[PDB]
């Protein structure tokens, strides 16, 4: 599913990750936009073999299983195939859960680069929330 | 489906139906609780051979077309299964039709019967809006 801005900030909030962790509905929205261009189907293979999966691209070398990532863990306890659902339920989750893991959302390289102390807010702009 | 209370308020608020026409969610949550029980597949055939269909129970005499309610008009300009869809947004359009025809919220019987003049608040109690 390709989600429009205001259709996956309100997603998003339905699923409690609004302000979760002290993160603005904006920064989740943006990072969502840098990370899968809003398509919960978006895959990327990264160099060292694990893969980024979902709406957030969510890494199988500590968060998924998805058995071809040798040595990865899968601290999300879910496939990594749940995180490309039309339903962001299980991203969103496993989100919060990384969200948490020490970094906030510096986990997320394209939220450090292309979101970080940027006018968040422009992203939920005009939503009905 | 069957939507949860809070969701569906939520897919209500999504496609602008709070406080639309002046009715607040509770009103709308209360309504789709007495004429679906929140299934989006409920139908229901009345005596004069016209049906009922959807989340808000919307009646093929006036709003929508299922070839079979001789003489009925087509006022929301959809046809009937339209109404039965998972998502919401034909049923939400066809309802601010129907409730700006001139008596309000009272096109719904069991709005009137069992929602009017209530504590429709309690049916958005708690959800994250
Ligand atoms: C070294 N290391 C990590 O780097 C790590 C982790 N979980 C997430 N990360 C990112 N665990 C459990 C871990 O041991
Ligand atoms: C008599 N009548 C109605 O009763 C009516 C209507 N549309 C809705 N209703 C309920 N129209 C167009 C109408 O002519
Ligand atoms: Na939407
Ligand atoms: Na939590
Ligand atoms: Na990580
Ligand atoms: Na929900
Ligand atoms: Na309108
Ligand atoms: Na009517």
């Amino acid at each position: 599913k390709v989600f429009g801005r205001c259709e996956l900030a309100a997603a998003m909030k339905r699923h409690g990750l609004d302000n979760y962790r002290g993160y603005s509905l904006g920064n989740w929205v943006c990072a969502a936009k840098f990370e899968s261009n809003f398509n919960t189907q978006a895959t990327n293979r990264n160099t060292d073999g694990s893969t980024d999966y979902g709406i957030l691209q969510i890494n199988s070398r500590w968060w998924c299983n998805d058995g071809r990532t040798p040595g990865s863990r899968n601290l999300c306890n879910i496939p990594c195939s749940a995180l490309l659902s039309s339903d962001i339920t299980a991203s969103v989750n496993c989100a919060k859960k990384i969200v948490s893991d020490g970094n906030g959302m510096n986990a997320w390289v394209a939220w450090r680069n292309r979101c970080k102390g940027t006018d968040v807010q422009a992203w939920i702009r005009g939503c009905r929330l």
